[PDB]
Parts: structure tokens; C-alpha cells; sequence
């Protein structure tokens, strides 16, 4: 899942994403940012260790608000705020 | 991580990827095929469970021989023969 001694300022926080996907996918979601661990905290919302806090920034940035579907909207966030 | 109960008819074995990349990583690859486990066997080697034999067939017409950059080129192949 996530490797027990990361630094909050690198994580991300993702919901809104199809309930089908597993932990995998969810990396394969947010291609090509390097991740480093993932925790599924609900039927649709995860956290998820990335490089640094730049990459956390910048992937804000690019997935934030992004349509999916006509039923699914991504919801992006630094965990850190 | 690889579940115990998975087989072997539905696992790819995937090489030549640069060997900083992690297990995710390597399931970021393979966008978008669902992966349900990943078995690193070497620096830049791994066993890759995918749904069913079409997309262990479908995988290796699509990734076998890609170029990811000058140094590295995929070797992709059912795992059962
Ligand atoms: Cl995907
Ligand atoms: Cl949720």
C-alpha cells in the first residue's frame, strides 16, 4: 500500500474516480507521475505518495476538475494545506 | 505484490524497462490494462497478472519491441508458452 515512513507534504489526495478501479489503477490514473505508495481510504477517494511537493503541485494542476466521464469528476488536492 | 491464487495463463512476463522504475510504474506500462498483481523478478524484469489470455495476447501485440527511449526497449511475452 504506502510506505510507512513518507513526509505528508509529498501526498496526494484523489477522489471522484470510477469505484472499479483498483490500487494499479489508480497509479495508472495519474501516469506519468512517479508513485510511491497508495492508501484507498473509500469507495472512490484515495491518498497517494508522490516524488516531492512540486509533483504534488503540478499534478493538482493537471488532474484537478478533469472529466472522466459524464459520471465521474476528478476531485485533486494537496494534503498538506 | 501478487495474489497467491492468481494463474498463470493470465500473467505476461515484461523486461528491458529502465530499472529505476517501481511497481507501479511498471503497471503505469501498461496503461490502460487492468493489472491485478505485479511480481518483480529481477532489476528490470517482472511477472504481470492481467485479466484473461485475451489481454496477455493483446499486451504483447502492443508493448512487445516498444522503444521507451535510446537505451531501453520492451521485451514482452505470455509467461505460459
Ligand atoms: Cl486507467
Ligand atoms: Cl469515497
Amino acid at each position: 500500500s504506502m510506505p510507512r515512513g513518507a513526509d505528508q507534504e509529498n501526498m496526494l489526495k484523489i477522489s471522484g474516480y470510477p469505484g472499479m478501479l483498483n490500487t494499479f489503477g489508480i497509479a495508472q490514473l495519474l501516469t506519468p507521475y512517479r508513485v510511491n505508495g497508495i492508501t484507498i481510504t473509500g469507495a472512490q477517494s484515495a491518498v497517494v505518495a508522490l516524488e516531492n511537493k512540486f509533483q504534488v503541485y503540478q499534478a493538482v494542476q493537471d488532474f484537478n476538475g478533469k472529466k472522466l466521464d459524464r459520471n465521474h469528476k476528478l476531485q485533486v488536492s494537496s494534503l498538506v494545506v
